[PDB]
């Protein structure tokens, strides 16, 4: 099974564009060459060219809806060919809007995926409860089957087909959700890890939990999309939008150490990195290192050591 | 149940005159108004004038002996007060000497109540072991009814009496215990979680084994007195006590989380916030804000979401 | 049993010569006068002299061979006597290269004690799977059994004799280990928990299966060797190979409290503390202050507090 990078300089679901050089940073870290040095096969399939869209103009609240859009309808279809021909997606983000073309084209080969969220937000407002407008916060409420018909046609997304279940994905490091947003996760019973989970249990029972909650009747794909603001600022101060009190680096290894140990990874998106925003030049050099690092942990790098 | 905010903007139970401003920079750090955002109804009954003693001479080794004495008397009488009227009483610290005030009051209303200290130090020496002579390390030992008749009357608390026994208070936090104090939680057989046992357990088991301790035979009011420097100096920094190798942010969050769960808590001291001790001004917007975030978690507000 | 504090200024088995201050200013940080408030009655042998071999052409690819050998010759010597003598040694680290001489002249008199080894690193290369020659990463394969006859005789270490089987060793804080040291523990099935095992255990099972596993069949001597850089680079800077994501101080001092309680430890090794590495005079002052911290906390000091 080998990989394939896709990079996806987007910035149009939120409003500040550096996230767009997030793909140039990582690779310029050294991010496929560090890949080649494990034992999988690396393919760069490049950076993709997404068609701006001139007159788009806000539907109701919600920013570049056409924009976004397209975009993510051009992804969906570059993840789907890859996993057709039996490859790991690896998506460089990019705004965590991009979730919805990197989920989109995943599931259409692999129906049966469940998706593990790393994020200090559930990204689950509709086009009625958002606040701001920004679609980098709205990604799952495109993609789950029981938000449906819970708002109107946003211009722009005809072509989405809600592809997973309430029951279908796990949260890992939430604090900062909106009230819409936990009346959401509330009803329709989604299970998650706040941080107040981390802390009662340690992150060794929360991966134990995650995985006998989605993999206890039967082993399937799985998909990890990584916001990198899931771990708290000190390690990762260069995202739009951080908060205290996260993840710590060694949990976030220990996250991707063992999603790699159960080998269903199939799809993975490393988001948010936004190399126009440290405090100092080294606050970049740590956020971007620290993504790298992650990455490589995925595919099989472990902090015990490894041998050929 | 309604809430009453109460401030103490005391400091002679200790030697930097700075802690009187404490309720001051909590207040305008916007304490009450996001109380108000809560499912609680706030009162805030002001700050008290406590009556200054010109003429007061330490007692043996005991510094300001008839001034702490008085300015706890006053704020006993008027916690009663409001807990004979069916009021959460919030006591915005202040030297951690007003303790013996805000617990002396309590208990006159809910003589079944228990205490949750959380502090780096155990503040329960007695005018003869203590070293310093400072009043706001010897709270404790006005209270402890095993205690009493141990050292000679100090002038301006014969209006005390102990309402508190050694099986009804639980310390967390602990690493800065004078010898004296040691011999003394030791003897009299009182349970506490230091640093070590944190480590040892986990936050999560820590807080389950304090509740089945206090609340294993019947429900009663709790009464949480928490000192900012419980926390390590990295988050709580303008302290006048600050100790290495503390509780983390996450998990000062847990402990406030968990209490406000249980349905109990009905008495609070938030102490030792000293405004005018930072190395730079963000650290004391760091402590205040921390101050505040505890505050408001003990109320209600969680890590994983609020919604009404 | 009294304690004997052996100083080692040595840096041959690095490239950096600061570490030779090491005892020094261990000593001025006040460490003997710290450790006579103990329980234990301390003696001070001084530092050692070590004789210096001019002509010491590299073995292969391994620098300063015969000088290295000889200096850990002169310790074990130094070692076996007082343990001789019904003490505990203490040796103030000098590069981890020492570890060699330490541990050979502890076993000369307890055949049956069990090594505990705190570092980021396994130090277990030999002479032929090295990378860089430095032997300051190469004493474990000098001690153990097992790896007897897989390298060439080394000059200067004729000497040594193989005094401890792979069974009867336990590494704790791994993080950094080399492809060929990763081959050697797996083969050879030497107990370990790297940082992975720390995060999802918690230090407190860590160092209740650590016991279990070496003190199991029955009770015997405890050598700890402690390397500085164990602890993450944020609290003990001041060392030669630093590597994010380390032990914390809280998670340090628990590992040194837990072996005190045992009543079991025989030899100690406080290793690669350079007090010439700092980026400023307080990343220093860190460095040694937490380095005797964990001295005294293997002799006695709790974080409960202690009274005589
Ligand atoms: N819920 C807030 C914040 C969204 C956070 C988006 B994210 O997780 O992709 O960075 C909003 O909808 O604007
Ligand atoms: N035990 C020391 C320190 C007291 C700490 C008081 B506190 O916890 O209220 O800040 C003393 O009695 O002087
Ligand atoms: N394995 C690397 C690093 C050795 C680390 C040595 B130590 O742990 O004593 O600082 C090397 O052999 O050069
Ligand atoms: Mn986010
Ligand atoms: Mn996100
Ligand atoms: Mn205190
Ligand atoms: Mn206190
Ligand atoms: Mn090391
Ligand atoms: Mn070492």
């Amino acid at each position: 099974k080998p990989i394939e990078i896709i990079g996806a300089p987007f910035s149009k679901g939120q409003p500040r564009g550096g996230v767009e050089k997030g793909p140039a940073a990582l690779r310029k870290a050294g991010l496929v060459e560090k890949l080649k040095e494990t034992e999988y096969n690396v393919r760069d399939h490049g950076d993709l060219a997404f068609v701006d869209v001139p007159n788009d103009s806000p539907f109701q609240i919600v920013k570049n809806p056409r924009s976004v859009g397209k975009a993510n309808e051009q992804l969906a279809a570059v993840v789907a060919e890859t996993q057709k021909n039996g490859t790991i997606s690896v998506v460089l983000g990019g705004d965590h809007s991009m979730a919805i073309g990197s989920i989109s084209g995943h599931a259409r080969v692999h129906p049966d995926l469940c998706v593990i969220w790393v994020d200090a937000h559930t990204d689950i407002n509709t086009p009625l409860t958002t606040s701001s407008g920004n679609l980098h916060g709205q990604p799952v409420a495109f993609l789950l089957k029981e938000l449906k018909g819970k708002f109107p046609d946003v211009p722009g997304f005809s072509w989405v087909t809600p592809c997973i279940s309430a029951k279908d994905i796990v949260y890992i490091g939430l604090r900062d959700v909106d009230p819409g947003e936990h009346y959401i996760i509330k009803t329709l019973g989604i299970k998650y890890f706040s941080m107040t989970e981390v802390d009662k249990l340690g992150i060794g029972k929360v991966m134990e939990e995650t995985f006998s909650y989605l993999l206890g009747r039967k082993k399937r794909p799985i998909h990890l999309s990584f916001d990198v603001d899931g771990l708290d600022p000190v390690f990762t101060p260069a995202t739009g939008t951080p908060v205290v009190g996260g993840l710590s680096y060694r949990e976030g290894l220990y996250i991707t150490e063992e999603i790699y140990k159960t080998g269903l990874l199939s799809g993975l998106d490393i988001m948010e990195v936004n190399p126009t925003l440290g405090k100092t030049p080294e606050e970049v050099t740590r956020t971007v290192n620290t993504a790298v690092a992650l990455t490589l942990s995925c595919f099989g790098t472990k902090r015990e050591g490894n041998h050929k």
